[PDB]
């Protein structure tokens, strides 16, 4: 009988080893013990992008946001999966909240903010340019 820490933590595990169903299904195991911790939602929103499932990796997000409103992750995943599904106004939104957030959190996540800024930036410029 695994803890819902456990199981999170066994999700996370199987994400860096590129098992991302199988990372999942822990997450949603914890969820079960668990259903209001944040970065159960979070970590398993990623393993749905990385699946190519844009609505459920957003719902997702949508539920640690409702636990966890000040989650830089939670904004960082949002965005990167709007940019995904070309909402790029929303991206980018997302993108510099968790910036601000990690600021004001003293989080140090090197230049993936800004890079990921910039990437979001110019496929919106592109997009609107070329129509
Ligand atoms: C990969 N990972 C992870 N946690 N935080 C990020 C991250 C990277 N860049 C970020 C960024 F720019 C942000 F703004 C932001 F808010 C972020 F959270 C991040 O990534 C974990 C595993 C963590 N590991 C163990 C200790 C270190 C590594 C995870 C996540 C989901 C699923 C599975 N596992």
């Amino acid at each position: 009988s695994p803890s819902a820490q456990e199981l999170k933590e066994q999700g996370n595990r199987l994400f860096v080893g590129r098992k991302y169903p199988e990372a999942a299904a822990c997450y949603g195991r914890a969820i079960t013990r668990n259903p209001l911790v944040a970065v159960y939602y979070t970590n398993r929103a990623l393993c749905y992008l990385k699946m190519q499932q844009h609505e459920q990796a957003l719902a997702d997000c949508r539920r640690a946001l409702e636990l966890d409103g000040q989650s830089v992750k939670a904004h960082f995943f949002l965005g990167q999966c709007q940019l995904e599904m070309e909402s790029y106004d929303e991206a980018i939104a997302n993108l510099q909240r968790a910036y601000s957030l990690a600021k004001e959190q003293r989080l140090n996540f090197g230049d993936d903010i800004p890079s990921a800024l910039r990437i979001a930036k110019k496929k919106r410029w592109n997009s609107i340019e070329e129509r």
